[PDB]
């Protein structure tokens, strides 16, 4: 409250690390799907369906561009791109797999990275 800190994280290397973690996803073989954004031309269904469509290159631009405020508001855009996927695709799909796969690794390397 007013003239009350917790003490708090340095936040001073958050940039560089999600950063990091953005280009390990981005190399990551399981990547493919996430790569650019879903072609509202190419695929029926996914304008009316997916209200927030996001993917890793448009991570990318806001994460360079200073559009992230902080760390917890980066990582909602990472989960969007996958509750996206899960929204749209058969988990039984090669896009349904990847998005779980990616998933999986990114919370991994979060919880590695800014929990301990
Ligand atoms: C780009 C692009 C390519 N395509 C057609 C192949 N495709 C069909 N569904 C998807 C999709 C749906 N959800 N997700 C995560 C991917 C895709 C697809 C979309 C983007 C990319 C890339 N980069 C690859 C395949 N659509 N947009």
């Amino acid at each position: 409250s007013m003239s009350v800190k917790k003490p708090k994280r340095d936040d001073s290397k958050d940039l560089a690390l999600c950063s990091m973690i953005l280009t390990e996803m981005e190399t990551h073989e399981d990547a493919w799907p996430f790569l650019l954004p879903v072609n509202l031309k190419l695929v029926p269904g996914y304008k009316k369906v997916i209200k927030k469509p996001m993917d890793f290159s448009t991570i990318r631009e806001k994460l360079s561009s200073g559009q992230y405020p902080n760390l917890e508001t980066f990582a909602l855009d990472v989960r969007l791109v996958f509750d996206n996927c899960e929204t749209f695709n058969e988990d039984d799909s090669d896009i349904g797999r990847a998005g779980h796969n990616m998933r999986k690794y990114f919370e991994k390397k979060w919880t590695d990275t800014f929990k301990v």
